[PDB]
């Protein structure tokens, strides 16, 4: 019933073989004495995220692999770690869809793909072809059948078709998906699906048909021909019916694609049981002896289990499963996937209603499978009120764990908290509130530059480019610049009292331009960030107006982006990095400040270069001259180096050894 450090709850689907497993769970109890309780909630997969996160989830979640991927991005499951031995047991690919990022994210179960299920004594000469359905149908329909009948209301049966023509959900492609280059609109999804429409328009099927009906028609005797998978057979043989299984029809010469699911089991990551249900799943469920009880109540299909597989294979309509399963696919497990279903569901229905063309229908889903796909810019107003929570020096503290090579949330630690840092992985989308480590630096950065000034916080990034030479010097470099004279621009009579201009007039001229084109956004940004302690800039000659880049933000922060003139500051570092690189580059015999560029941009601002050029032949050859080219000493040559010395020192003379400078 209830998440306990004892009790297991488990989840799993109602079309699975639910009470077989509960038989496996007696079991448990009688050698353990672990009671095992089995529910299998509707809409369990969609609930689940919701109550994984609430503490009132179950241990442990059976489904294909799926939604798999989505939830470990979340750090919603837990990390498996079978013995190497185990892997063997099971066949290799079966793990490669329940791999993400090099993970193991479940155990794999079963192989489960649609077949073409026919009754042979209604139609022993069951079509090749698709396309000979329909003239079929007439003959059949005269006597008070029809030809087919199956639950459009779910993509994975009607998929098998769109794919058959060249559909597909992402390409696969140099050993991964490509989550922008999506076929649900390509020249084959649309022929594909138009064919179905016109069966229902045609009156051979009816758009208003579901799972429940269609078994039930099957094993009523009224539909020669149904699709579904392995977990359907058992309910048929009680039907008392003659049926068989073969490969699914062929279209337009091609074969039919279906996309191939593994049952696969997850634990829960907040589960108090983890190391209880790595035991039950490896040495109760995933046995021969425990696969049987499930499959003698549903059958599963093609287990990954070697030992029990070897069984199954006797069985003729598995090795037609299997067959169409290698003319098929294997699902994807990334996150997209469950968007893709989303508006592949849609779409099947707009269209099998007449409620919008086909086209629009696939177009539609085409838009909403990259609404996923691309990629969100952040809403900084909710990632500074999430780190503004938090202590300050909680937050210094991951700063200087970035720069420590630590190597998928990074975690950080009478009341306790935990700070979530998310490192992106290349398949995931970027979220509107998802906090990179690279986005992390920026908040903290823009928030807390006072505070960073004390600690002197500089970088690997940005102590080689001599930040600490601009650093202690500033308050009197940035005068020297501030009364240094703009000769160039703007025309000289505009001052406030020298004869001549000077760069604090163009920095003016500047904020008056970055005062109006001050968003809504941002200001809102900068008052929170105050009453939350976080005091902040206001002008470039501010004692701590450069340690603002001493974290070394990818982006220019969003809290002192319109104080002139830090924005076209930030590209004076940048640059210097690119400078270094070109360097040693070129003492050996034989891009920083275009990304930065890039980024500011997307915050909506125009770079006056010009200001750029300023800050440099300011402090150009400064900043150059005082870099760190040259290495250093080896870690191996430093100690052992002292500790050759040290003996000599304790022997002749018994002196302390000072250290090797
Ligand atoms: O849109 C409303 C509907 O949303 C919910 O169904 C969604 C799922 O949340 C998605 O995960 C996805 O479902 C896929 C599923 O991921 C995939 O594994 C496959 O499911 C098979 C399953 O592998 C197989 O073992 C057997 O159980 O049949 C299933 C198919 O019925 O295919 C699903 C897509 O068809 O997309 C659906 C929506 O399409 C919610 O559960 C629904 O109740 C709701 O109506």
């Amino acid at each position: 019933m209830k998440i306990e450090e004892g009790k297991l709850v488990i989840w799993i689907n109602g079309d699975k073989g639910y009470n077989g497993l509960a038989e496996v769970g007696k079991k448990f109890e009688k050698d353990t004495g672990i009671k095992v309780t089995v529910e299998h909630p509707d809409k369990l997969e969609e609930k689940f995220p919701q109550v994984a996160a609430t503490g009132d989830g179950p241990d442990i979640i059976f489904w294909a692999h799926d939604r798999f991927g989505g939830y470990a991005q979340s750090g919603l499951l837990a990390e498996i770690t079978p013995d190497k031995a185990f892997q063997d047991k099971l066949y290799p690919f079966t793990w490669d869809a329940v791999r993400y990022n090099g993970k193991l994210i479940a155990y794999p179960i079963a192989v489960e793909a649609l077949s073409l299920i026919y009754n042979k004594d209604l139609l022993p000469n069951p079509p090749k072809t698709w396309e000979e359905i329909p003239a079929l149908d007439k003959e059949l329909k005269a006597k008070g059948k029809s030809a087919l009948m199956f639950n459009l209301q779910e993509p994975y049966f009607t998929w098998p078709l769109i794919a058959a023509d060249g559909g597909y959900a992402f390409k696969y492609e140099n050993g991964k998906y490509d989550i922008k280059d999506v076929g649900v609109d390509n020249a084959g999804a649309k022929a594909g699906l138009t064919f179905l429409v016109d069966l229902i328009k045609n009156k051979h099927m009816n758009a208003d048909t579901d799972y429940s009906i269609a078994e039930a028609a099957f094993n009523k005797g009224e539909t020669a021909m149904t699709i579904n998978g392995p977990w359907a057979w058992s309910n048929i043989d009680t039907s008392k019916v003659n049926y068989g299984v073969t490969v699914l029809p062929t279209f337009k010469g091609q074969p039919s694609k279906p996309f191939v699911g593994v049952l696969s089991a997850g634990i829960n990551a907040a589960s108090p049981n983890k190391e209880l249900a790595k035991e039950f799943l490896e040495n109760y469920l995933l046995t021969d002896e425990g696969l049987e009880a499930v499959n003698k109540d549903k059958p599963l299909g093609a287990v990954a289990l070697k030992s029990y597989e070897e069984e199954l294979a006797k069985d003729p309509r598995i090795a037609a499963t299997m067959e169409n399963a290698q003319k098929g696919e294997i699902m994807p497990n990334i996150p997209q996937m469950s968007a893709f279903w989303y508006a592949v569901r849609t779409a099947v229905i707009n269209a099998a209603s007449g409620r919008q063309t086909v086209d629009a229908a696939l177009a539609a889903g085409s838009a909403q499978t990259n609404a996923a796909a691309t990629g969100q810019t952040a809403d900084w107003l909710s990632i500074i009120v999430y780190l503004t929570s938090f202590v300050v020096p909680i937050l210094l503290k991951a700063l200087y764990m970035l720069t420590t090579r630590g190597r998928t949330r990074i975690r950080f630690k009478r009341k306790p908290k935990h700070l979530y840092v998310s490192l992106p992985n290349a398949n995931s989308s970027m979220k509107a509130e998802e906090i990179t480590p690279g986005r992390y630096r920026t908040a903290v950065c823009g928030l807390y530059p006072a505070q960073i000034k004390a600690r002197q916080m500089i970088s690997p990034v940005m102590s080689v480019i001599g930040f600490l030479a601009l650093a202690k010097d500033w308050s009197d470099r940035i005068e020297q610049w501030l009364i240094e004279p703009c000769k160039l621009l703007p025309d000289t009579a505009a001052v406030s009292l020298g004869g001549p201009a000077t760069n604090r007039d163009y920095l003016r001229q500047r904020q008056v331009a970055l005062g109006n084109m001050e968003t809504k956004e941002s200001k809102a940004i900068r008052q929170h960030a105050e009453a939350a302690g976080c005091s902040m800039i206001e002008d470039i000659e501010s004692p701590s107006s450069i340690w603002v880049f001493a974290g070394a933000p990818d982006r220019c922060p969003p809290t002192c982006l319109f104080i002139a003139g830090i924005a076209e500051l930030g590209a004076f570092f940048s640059i210097l990095q690119d400078m270094r690189n070109t360097i040693m580059a070129s003492k050996t015999v034989g891009s920083f400040y275009q990304s930065y560029l890039r980024r500011t941009q997307s915050m909506g601002i125009q770079l006056d270069q010009r200001i750029i050029v300023l800050f440099m032949v300011a402090w150009g050859k400064e900043a150059v001259d005082n870099f760190h080219l040259g290495d250093d000493m080896d870690p191996e040559l430093r100690t052992l180096a002292q500790s050759l010395i040290d003996v000599k020192v304790k022997e002749i003379s018994n002196q302390e050894p000072l250290k090797l400078l």
